[PDB]
């Protein structure tokens, strides 16, 4: 049967967006006898520890594997030697051979050659990590990295101490990879593979070659590009039999813009749409605006699997409005404090709870101070247990000006809760049924959002009845077996 290779630049912990969605997608795929392997392109010396924590935290599937061009070309370079080459290590043992070791503490140390009458290098020693910074006239020109007893990587610097080149070593202590890095532009340039004895113009070229070397061109092996900046590496491949679909996650338009502009990264993925086997997106509304901005015929509509099956008995009848989302501009919290100003104007017993951490903490604190809704509108901060404090809220307001699918609300609905959400660009219009499960209010209409939010708070039954429909509405639209069937229809 057919095997999948999802694509993104990096994978780590504390990443809860694209990564979570890609990793969730893999789980369902394996259950439908299709492999959901990930492809990354960055160098992590400890990439093995990061992958094990994700599996242990039940965020990654044991069956999901990760392909990386540092791991791949190391395992191939490892084959061409038998013994460990301590050449680099001894070259360093030879640079510091006759130098005084000034141990500043248990971690920091400096080497001084009496004959050279100048400090030669610095040593930072920690648990399983030892770094060497080498100098010439008190100017850093090199950095030697050690991890698990062996040299893993060396970094070369210039006069301005800016990174000019990186070198990657295999498990037999040999140079298998190295690249040029533009000093000021901090951009990856001329990449040189050693075991292939090949030269790549940029990282994009190298990674295309890495995909050609990893994914065997065949009708079965399908490539799903999820990372927007990862697409050039997938568009410029030599595969002729391997299928390639792109997925637009967030809203494609340039955020908080009225000029009809589209984010550069996401603009390029849609202009080369023809070259791909199809450009898939979460909402049907985006399939229209995409056939408007790019007149595409390959655009498909498949939603990101909903991993929420929460069933509970809501009895907490308290006048409280909840908004669990990061404090990013796209959430438009300033509208939420306008809605709160009109809500607390009629009913002074209505409390506003905002949960999350981000770039607008001081913006909201000065906004809450204005109008003096201090005890009413409060910030609860980051919380692991979202469901528990959500179960307590009477209703969930979304003042977000743009969104991908409205995951924040799709979750509040699954927690049988009413939702007064602003009609968003590819947002609530897809699930929020005005009067049936919530209140889709036209954007920038505080007054319309306020009176409706008050109506939910002033009707213990209506709010519970609307919310009861909410969970059933989401379960009905977003069905795994048919979502998987939509995926299968693209693969077949
Ligand atoms: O041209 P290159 O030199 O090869 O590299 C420059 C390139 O333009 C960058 O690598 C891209 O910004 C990164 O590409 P991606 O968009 O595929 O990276 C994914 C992104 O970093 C994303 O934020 C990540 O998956 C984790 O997100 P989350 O924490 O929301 O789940």
């Amino acid at each position: 049967m057919k095997q999948t290779y999802m694509i993104v630049n990096e994978l780590d912990v504390n990443k809860g967006g694209m990564t979570t969605a890609m990793l969730t997608r893999s789980k369902f795929f394996l259950d439908n006898e299709i492999s959901g392997d990930i492809i990354t392109f960055d160098f992590k010396a400890n990439y093995k520890d990061i992958l094990k924590e994700l599996v242990q935290s039940k965020k990654m599937d044991k069956r999901t594997q990760m392909h990386n061009p540092f791991i791949y070309f190391k395992n191939i370079s490892n084959l061409q030697h038998k013994k460990y080459n301590y050449t680099m290590t001894r070259n360093l043992s030879n640079l510091l051979k006759d130098s005084v070791e000034i141990k500043e503490n248990s971690r920091i140390s400096r080497f001084f050659n009496i004959m050279s009458r100048e400090y030669l290098a610095y040593k930072r020693e920690t648990e399983q990590e030892t770094i060497f910074d080498l100098f010439k006239n008190n100017l850093r020109y090199k950095r030697i990295y050690f991890y698990k007893g062996k040299i893993v990587k060396t970094e070369v610097f210039n006069s301005d101490n800016n990174l000019i080149a990186e070198q990657f070593y295999d498990d037999n202590g040999y140079l298998y990879l190295y690249r040029q890095i533009n000093p000021e532009k901090k951009s990856i340039g001329k990449t040189y593979l050693v075991c292939k004895e090949k030269q790549f113009k940029n990282n994009v070229e190298f990674c295309s070659y890495f995909l050609d070397k990893l994914i065997p061109d065949i009708n079965d092996n399908i490539i799903i590009c999820d990372g927007p900046g990862s697409f050039p590496k997938i568009l410029k491949t030599n595969h002729k039999n391997v299928k390639k679909f792109a997925v637009i996650h967030v809203n494609h338009y340039k955020n908080f813009d009225d000029t009809g502009a589209v984010k550069k990264q996401e603009d390029y993925i849609l202009r080369n749409a023809n070259k791909i086997n199809g450009v898939v997106m979460l909402t049907e509304a985006q399939k229209k605006d995409i056939i408007e901005k790019y007149k595409i015929t390959n655009a498909y509509v498949i939603s990101n699997f909903i991993n929420i099956t929460d069933d509970y008995r809501d009895k907490n009848d308290n006048k409280v409005v909840g908004h669990i989302s990061r404090l990013v501009p796209q959430k438009g919290l300033p509208y939420l404090i306008d809605v709160a100003k009109k809500v607390v104007e009629q009913d002074n017993s209505v409390e506003f709870h905002l949960y999350g951490t981000g770039e607008e903490k001081s913006k909201i604190e000065n906004l809450i101070q204005e109008s003096n809704l201090t005890n009413n509108v409060k910030l609860l901060g980051y919380t692991t247990n979202a469901i528990e404090k959500i179960k307590d809220f009477r209703c969930v307001i979304s003042t977000s000006q743009f969104e991908g699918q409205g995951l924040s609300l799709i979750e509040a609905m699954l927690l049988k809760k009413p939702v007064v959400a602003f009609d968003v660009k590819y947002g609530p219009s897809d699930f929020v049924k005005d009067g049936k499960n919530g209140y889709l209010i036209e954007n920038k209409d505080i007054k319309k959002m306020a009176n409706k939010i008050l109506k939910l708070l002033h009707d213990k039954e209506l709010s519970k009845s609307l919310g009861k429909h909410g969970r059933d509405t989401i379960i009905d639209m977003y069905q795994p077996e048919k979502l998987m069937v939509k995926w299968k229809q693209l693969f077949n």
